[PDB]
């Protein structure tokens, strides 16, 4: 008995496929580095837990609250970052604006791309600390909901689609935008993966 | 423009129907209060969000990340208690055990029903505080990843199915147990809607 | 080698002393029930974590953020609802408004205490979930400044005085108010004890 | 009425002086940038509760949430930062071993110094996200506490004295150690102030 592993996904472009919106640098350790240290500490954790089950591991030789804790922020460190990486794409095919059904979506709920972008761009700001800022696709309501997660497991709402997706920890623009976050949020509006994102709501329509 | 809001869903049986392992006093105002409570929240928090984005509330006239989060804590409070009533049938219709794909997943990564119900338990109970107990089923890795939620809206795991989950606010047993948490999780076990589970899990296969 | 373990202070008053406003019936299991309960989870920690120090534990024998959090969680725990009874006292005793110093700030800061209880009341009530709401004397900028808990170890401010301390974790009143937080923090005024309060700020200034 | 405000307090040392352990780069913006960030956003916040309290804005125009929590998030941005300055000193005056009672304390609590540094280590790092490892003086019990603090304000201890404090957000190290933060620990045990921590634990002996 165990459980499946995790996989580090492939990158779906070239490190430096982001420039001069995220350099190469940044990419780079943000996918060798931190993307693939969460898959390497959910699947130890994994490990750690099959033990506990198994009962190799008992009473007073492990903390479960550390085990399922740690689990939540790996897993979610792996699963977000695999949903960042899908989210954007080199400029051209990644920036401008959504089209279909989202974007239709967004008019109804927001007045225009425009004002959403605004909306979006603030509240992702507003976020203290390290996180992401989401936009969800609620299938329950149909509302197309902005969320920001502090670190990456609280404030998730439970079971919805993500269907953007802006990672807010400081590795993720600090080597090239230093302290300046907000630049780094204006900049990722050019690379966001329009298409995907059509295409991820779509199946939930 | 505006967002659809959200709607009490019609409790799934009579309110003393889960007696005597919660009683009808617990059910009542757990529904009827706090769930109805969560939708009314989070519906209000919504037209407080709309006019933001409308313009109606115009900067300094409110702060974001009151509304985003106070949205996280509210829809989770209201999606999580609908979940959780779906979860739960009066005896015999609830508990038991799982059967199908369920409990063959069960038994491929807990060896068994009893050592899952065992490792359930003592995770639920590890929970420092009031918030909830879920056991998901990652459609990414195929694994029934057991999960404690602190509050609402912390440690869940994105995007994935809840398939098992209990209430661990105090108000979900405090009128019947007191402080005693454990006995009500022991309680809880007589009333799992596995067939509903089951249900649920087979979307996702 | 080994942490001096945590001991329950004695109750300040018999368990039916802040009647009608907190019955005794809370008090009682309050008290020796969910305090106690602090201590005793705090100390089983401690041994663990002297355990962990003196390799009697070794390796992969714990998960040290299990500990550590653990620790916060049952600390917080008993440290708050020790000062949580000292805060507190019979009617007469406790309530009313506060004199001295300590009335002084409050009207400098708020501009009366009337003001003060309304933005305190209103504060105490915004808050998700269980916690606490806390007055602090800020030692460095002299502010008195309000705060809410979340649990017993989210949002507190490093190492300044709590001057005003009440407990929202629904344990604390759902026997007598059920889902009715605002009415016991309206009735909780009443049992405030206020020259305790004055007595701790003299202690800063 | 109003709140006095906070001031970002002087370096204690030139931007260099921690070298090569901490680059002038990071102390650089991390003391001008974040540090300052904390001061400005704590004193903003005030002011916009100023006006909640005067009634300068009055319902409808602000989240309390929002406020507060932003106010524990810079308001601890800023306390702990400042502690964190006065905690390092260059090569010299920092580094070493702790004498005094700091260093009692610690060898019948831990064995020894070799010890603790050890269980500091493991613990700073196993730290899920961003955040701080410190070391408690608890003054009721007389334990020297080690805890780790995620964000600016969560796990935090209500009103002990911090003796040794460790910042673990990424800007902290990220320019210089890039996504190595062990590396970032195991460096800054050469710039610890130990004379400043024993002088501060002395003032609660
Ligand atoms: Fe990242
Ligand atoms: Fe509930
Ligand atoms: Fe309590
Ligand atoms: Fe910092």
């Amino acid at each position: 008995i165990q459980f499946k592993k995790y996989e580090l996904p492939p990158l779906p472009y070239k490190i430096d496929a982001l420039e001069p919106y995220i350099s190469k640098d940044i990419i780079d350790v943000h996918y060798n580095g931190h993307h693939k240290g969460f898959v390497n500490g959910a699947n130890s954790l994994l490990e750690r837990l099959e033990k506990v089950v198994k009962g190799d591991l008992q009473t007073g030789q492990y903390d479960i609250q550390g085990i399922i804790r740690g689990l939540t922020f790996n897993i979610n460190g792996h699963k977000l970052h695999a949903l960042y990486w899908e989210n954007m794409a080199p400029s051209g095919k990644g920036g401008g604006k959504p089209g279909g059904a989202l974007a239709d979506l967004i008019n109804k709920q927001y007045g225009s791309f425009d004002r959403f972008k605004q909306v979006f761009t603030e509240t992702a700001n507003s976020l203290p600390g390290t996180g992401w800022a989401v936009l969800y696709y609620d299938t329950e309501s149909g509302n197309l909901q902005i969320m920001t997660f502090e670190n990456h497991f609280q404030n998730h709402i439970a079971e919805i689609p993500i269907i953007l997706i802006l990672d807010e920890f400081e590795h993720a623009y600090y080597l090239q935008y230093k302290n300046k976050r907000a630049d780094y949020v204006n900049a990722w509006w050019n690379v966001v993966n329009w298409d995907a994102a059509e295409k991820k709501l779509q199946k939930y329509l």
